[PDB]
């Protein structure tokens, strides 16, 4: 087939019910994972490929950068909770992977107080007990998967995207690979 277990995708041993349709898993330690973000937009271009009423989830993972991997799991669950991915991602991605300014907690914070978001509003978030099953949901979902690596997308709780069956000569065609692919295990 053009489609093939074990090549665009592997199916899960043992599926997840009640899954998000569209599940991703990242870290900002992640150097595919700044990629995605910053040079293939794939996030953004698999939602220009998904249909009517599919929703997209996108959740911060534990297991790199130790003490830090967590606060920003934490951080992560305050961006969802207020509404501002789309201001923190790319600073925090830069923080901890191009000019390493983010060394603790508070200079995440920074990144937050830097966009926009105020002091006050920050630090209620993140003592929140929303952000904290915030956090929860995001350590179930990966808990659920067998989560040991990232970049990470999961379609319908039974399928797992395999980027390293696709070509990564041009970028812009791996891109479209992979966005159809979702599209493709979307529609199974």
């Amino acid at each position: 087939a053009q489609y093939e277990d074990g090549k665009q995708y592997t199916t899960l041993e043992k599926p997840v019910a009640g899954a998000p349709q569209v599940l991703e898993f990242f870290s900002f330690f992640c150097p595919h994972c700044y990629q995605f973000e910053e040079v293939l937009h794939i996030s953004d271009n698999v939602k220009k490929k998904l249909p009517e009423g599919v929703k997209m989830t996108k959740y911060h993972v534990n297991f790199m950068g130790g003490d830090l991997g967590k606060d920003l799991t934490q951080a992560w669950a305050v961006a969802m909770a207020l509404g501002v991915e789309d201001k923190v991602t790319v600073p925090l991605f830069e923080g901890v992977q191009k000019t390493q300014t983010i060394r603790s907690a508070s200079d995440i914070r920074d990144v937050f107080i830097n966009a926009g978001i105020k002091g006050e509003e920050y630090d209620a978030a993140w003592n929140s007990f929303v952000v904290k099953s915030l956090v929860a949901q995001q350590e179930k979902a990966a808990a659920d998967v067998q989560l040991r690596g990232v970049p990470a997308m999961f379609v319908n709780g039974k399928y797992q995207l395999n980027p390293q069956g696709m070509d990564t000569s041009n970028m812009d065609v791996f891109v479209q690979q992979y966005a159809d692919t979702v599209k493709y295990l979307s529609e199974k």
